[PDB]
């Protein structure tokens, strides 16, 4: 509970270098929660600690992505992307900025994080030494206050499933993207200062909610390996799934990449770090509204109404397939100038069905898709 | 005095490396005229020493931008952009390539530079230890010979206004763009061997010309932080202004940046390193021909006939506003294949008017705009 | 003899770093066959050992490009492009991925290479210490087995013609592209398990064939310096020519580059490392089907039916001009989504004629062109 490792960066006091930085090495069988760029970042480098929640029916969602990268220097802070959805369709969403990001590892092996702004507002996290619990405290004046908790209850420990090699931790060479907590039950108690029309509103998820945690980092900037991405975490009957799939920019010859994990009754049954042309592999196919009647489209040039997600087992014909349809729109922000080819990012409360061949379990997910106009 | 530090690069002998280099650190309250990549240029690094002049009436102009740029090296050497405009509208413009670029700092604190080619041809500059004077000598056989001088006569020294921090010296992280001489009186006496359809011309500005000097450098190549730029140096009654404004490419999330300086009869009255986001800030708005009748358009996809330039003073409602109209075309070169979306660069002898509330000064500027086909 | 230098890379074990690596320095008057990134590759770097063959009549072709390439590693391993063409027009072509790539230099000065996969399949090469002979062995289960030989019989040695400076070995700064064996006679005996309608077929090129060898490497990825390339090796009467000619992407301001060599009965008579507006220069002009009736087009947006290739002496005004027309299609693969601006790569068995003024020699070449969808 005394700090034994400490990284503290102040984006307003010269911690950005304009040439590449190599991160600290990946640690096998660790959740690698301590920053990999501990003293300085480059204009390219990024680190992500992400915690999302939603209730079992998908009527409410609350997510928080904490970043260290240089995108927010002009706003004076590291990014904290906070998004909330109520049962009535109201959405609250902001990129919040915090001049200081401090992450410590304590002697007991717990990890603490603190995004701190000059006015004293903060978002903090605290993660158990064995990665089975995470707690966030929000204290952002005039924006959002409250708490979020994620807990793993599975039989097999988080540690048992942690990547043992760089390949198992990687989206692609040099891009690390990991789901170290696996299946989590969630709870939220939060208050938002102004929602919809200048009014305060509270939000609750009770210890019975779903969600997921993401730990990611890279020296490589996103445009150099992707121009389209999809992320979701979901519960579909007894299945717990989590996936990031990128579609490459021209700088990786438009190659797709994915990191994906599938649990069944709390046990890992599929781990994929490759796309169907190591462990397993995944295929992710966009669904168009001329193919499937149910599902919203986002507001930009990507008109898909959902996806088909297939987990293919290495040895066999036995796999798992999930139909994902966009059920409720969360966030929506452009990533280019408007127009017929304008791109953007859209968050979703997904309706998902499927499982093994013949199965038709039904559940929900929380995630989002993004394009940026990189060739 | 003899040279006390010396940077000499020669395109025949390993002057460029295929991986990134961090420049030497920015020096506070210095003009930073000595090369920031003194032993070798990197795959993407560029350094700029620029000296532009025009006469009080805008009838003649003469500009020279000296580069150490990996792009120029790939194209033949250390390069100089040289552009002249005569009262009848004839333009002379060439990119000149040199095998050797040498910059020294001397014991007395002066800075000397020499772009030199095999055949003896050369462009040299000599800058005073206190940056109040700069002299160029042109001796390029069959192209141009003569001299250029800039002399600052302000009672407040150039050093007093020099950037004291990376913030004040930067367009954006790692991109340095500075106007260390401030307001200068200029003169030029040059002969050009062939102008128009046959024929030698002299070109003269009497010490009572206007213009300005630019010192810039970065490890980051221009396409990674911009795809559209406007630069101008101008005199408008008692005002002397200098501004670069970039609009970002996808690689900086389309963020706009600016470095701008406004002097009032020799004293700095507004310093901006930020764009207004609806030191001080600047707003730069393009003007289209359906809005304003007076002004030329460039020959490429950017159809604007000028700009509105506003300096917004921190905490005040009252700033300065300048109307910029494209009066005379200088240089015009494509930067993509031609077509409806073809990009290019255009130089201008802009007609500029305005000032603070109640002011209507009128003057001229020398500048240019540029697009490149990067999303 | 025993290895005195060894570089062995394994995709299971930290073979690629996510930040730039500088290669080992170019060695003057060496074929530089040992890997320039010997301990690991970077996420940008690539290295090429390429060996191509065709018969004198242009009825059959067999080529093998061996790579260590970050893009290939991202896509499965150290890759080999293997392409074959039979007299009836049947083409066989695959990209093969290998877990291990090993190159050694032995005490006798020979260079040995081994692309090796988990199942024991391999492609090996062995190159003589004076670069006059090279032999490849293919042992790829279910794909291809056999041998390819290249031998130089010129009275002037390969060593006499090797580049002596970084400039003579370069396409552009930092991109090395070399033809160290010069003119070679070739021989192939190969068997392919499945070609056309699932049928194995043998392929024979008697020690009376033509072809060429390429050795290239760079820390700079292809999109950052090109978006269109043409490569060919050919025999036209007593002439043996070899050229790469790239057209720049926006990241090198669309500048064209070339590396080209022309031999007359075994002696180097033109070495060009520059495009027509140091040694000589080359001009490479596309020919359109509205200009010339004979010649195929590729299947993508580049509709050319051939090229005009001119070698220009600096210190005279004669040179050599060759007419290149696409005779037979070898490989054809898209490099973008399909459509009116869809790009791709096309291999060809070229018909080539020409020479100096008053010459009309006729022969054949093996090569290809490619575009990548980078502005």
């Amino acid at each position: 509970s005394e700090p034994t490792s400490s990284s503290s960066l102040d984006i307003t006091s010269n911690c950005i270098i304009e040439t590449p930085l190599q991160p600290s090495d990946f640690l096998p069988k660790s959740a690698n929660l301590f920053p990999k760029f501990p003293e300085r970042i480059s204009v390219d480098s990024w680190e992500l600690w992400e915690f999302d929640t939603f209730d079992t029916n998908g009527s409410v969602a609350f997510g928080c992505s904490l970043y260290r990268d240089a995108r927010g220097v002009e706003q004076g802070g590291f990014h904290a992307e906070v998004n909330a959805l109520w049962p009535d369709g109201t959405h609250w969403g902001e990129t919040l900025y915090f001049a200081v990001s401090e992450v410590v590892e304590n002697s007991d092996g717990t990890t603490g994080g603190k995004w701190l702004s000059k006015d004293g507002g903060s978002i903090t996290f605290h993660i158990a030494s064995d990665y089975t619990a995470a707690a966030l405290d929000f204290n952002v004046p005039g924006k959002v206050s409250g708490t979020m908790e994620l807990r793993n209850h599975a039989n097999v420990s988080p540690t048992s499933n942690l990547p043992a090699s760089d390949a198992e931790a990687q989206l692609c060479p040099g891009v690390y993207y990991t789901f170290p907590m696996g299946p989590v039950a969630t709870s939220v108690t939060a208050t938002f200062s102004s929602v919809g029309a200048n009014g305060e509103s509270r939000e609750l998820f009770i210890s019975s909610g779903y969600g997921g945690m993401v730990r990611g980092w890279s020296a490589r900037p996103w445009p150099t390996f992707m121009n389209d991405a999809y992320y979701v975490v979901a519960q579909v009957g007894p299945y717990m799934l989590q996936i990031l799939r990128t579609l490459g920019s021209v700088f990786v010859q438009h190659k797709p990449f994915a990191v994906a994990r599938l649990y069944l009754d709390g046990s890992l049954v599929s781990a994929a770090n490759t796309v169907v042309g190591k462990g397993d592999a995944v295929r992710l196919t966009k669904v168009q509204p001329d193919e499937k009647s149910q599902g919203l489209s986002g507001k930009f040039r990507d008109g898909n109404v959902g996806y088909v997600l297939e987990f293919a087992k290495k040895d066999s014909e036995h796999g798992w397939t999930f139909q994902i349809s966009h059920k409720r729109a969360v966030w929506s922000e452009p990533t280019s100038a408007p127009g017929p080819d304008g791109t953007g990012k859209s968050g979703w409360i997904e309706a998902i069905s499927g499982g093994a061949k013949g199965e038709n379990y039904e559940g929900h997910g929380f995630g989002g898709q993004l394009q940026i106009p990189v060739p």
